[PDB]
């Protein structure tokens, strides 16, 4: 329920940390990439945690500004945002040095 | 802030989960096969992730009654606990069919 939730959110806040890692991304290019990974998620998944990381300092944007379509929201993963990452990886990497503990 | 807390007691939630699945264990089984992964997790820290994951049914516990020390609990990793934790590696196997396109 409540912890399957955010442990949800969690999973998907790293994966949207580790897509714009290396690529600043419009959340289309985010949804697509993730389309290429056999992943669907929608907009009204992907929108509040692109809201919730920026809240965060984690993403930031700027507006990209045209006559041809609306204002849109191009992402990019601040300072804060590549340390939080870099420890969350290195976390996972540990993980496997407790996945030999387990079994 | 936020994020960073509800995403590090994430981490730590999978660990206990993965700790727990092959092995049923005391809190102390816990902290100890943690401090042999070279990890320092302290009783303030663990104990109320415990009662979060049992409060969702993903952990449950019986009591070890003695004559010689107060009650332990013993925890296992429940059904939805084992499905929950297999959902959650599977994800972090996709998570590097990701890192393929991050890179
Ligand atoms: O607000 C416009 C939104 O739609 C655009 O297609 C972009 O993908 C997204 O970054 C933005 O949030
Ligand atoms: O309540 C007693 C507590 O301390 C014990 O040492 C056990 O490690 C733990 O499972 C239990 O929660």
């Amino acid at each position: 329920d409540n912890v399957k939730s955010q442990m949800r959110k969690g999973m998907l806040e790293y994966c949207i940390m580790l897509l714009l890692h290396k690529e600043p991304a419009y959340a289309s290019d985010i949804i697509q990439k993730l389309k290429e990974a056999r992943l669907i998620v929608v907009e009204g998944t992907l929108y509040p945690l692109l809201t919730r990381l920026k809240n965060d300092d984690l993403l930031s944007y700027e507006w990209v500004e045209s006559t041809q379509g609306p204002p849109r929201k191009y992402y990019k993963l601040t300072g804060k945002g590549e340390s939080f990452l870099g420890e969350l990886e290195a976390s996972w990497k540990e993980l496997n040095e407790t996945v030999n503990h387990i079994a």
